[PDB]
C-alpha cells in the first residue's frame, strides 16, 4: 500500500529500522518533549490519524542519528553524544 | 516451553484469549487499581519478572468473566454488568 506517518512533533527523520517480526524503530532529531527513538508495530496503527503510537519510547532530549535491528527484541541506537544499546523488554 | 505469568495485583483469571497475531488477552476478577483486560505480546515478555507488562489496558474495577478475538486487533470482552467490543488501535 502507501501509508504516510509522523511523530507526534513533526521533526526530521534521521534514522530508520525495520525488523524482520514488522516492528519498525524510528530516529529522530531533538525535541525535549518527545522521544527521539519510537518503537512500535503497524499492524496496531490507527489509519485515521497521522500521528504514530509509540509501544516504547527511549531517548527523550537527543537526537538519535543512527539506528539498527541486532535482533527482535534489541536496537542499537546512537545519539549526537552517545553510544546506546536499548532492548524493549527493559526499561533500561 | 512452560512459562508461568500473572497480573501485577494476583486475581482469578476468569477469561483467556490467543489470537493469531501471538497477542494474548487476560479476563481477572474486580481490581480497583489495575486492568481487568490486559493485552500482551510474548515476544515482548521479559523471562526474568513473573508480572506481564500490557501493551493494552481496558476495564479498571470490573471484572472481565468472557473475551473473545474477533479479529487481530478487536476483542469483544464481558463484564459482569456490560457486554463491550474493544479495538487495541483505539482508547474508547
Amino acid at each position: 500500500y502507501d501509508i504516510r506517518v509522523r511523530a507526534k512533533k513533526q521533526r526530521c527523520i534521521n534514522s530508520l529500522g525495520i525488523n524482520t517480526n514488522g516492528l519498525i524503530a524510528m530516529g529522530l532529531d531533538r525535541n525535549k518533549h518527545d522521544s527521539s527513538l519510537q518503537i512500535w508495530d503497524m499492524n496496531y496503527h490507527d489509519d485515521s490519524h497521522e500521528t504514530i503510537n509509540p509501544m516504547f519510547s527511549y531517548c527523550t532530549n537527543e537526537s538519535i542519528v543512527s539506528l539498527k535491528f541486532l535482533n527482535d527484541t534489541s536496537v542499537l541506537a546512537a545519539s549526537t553524544k552517545f553510544l546506546k544499546e536499548i532492548d524493549v523488554r527493559s526499561p533500561n
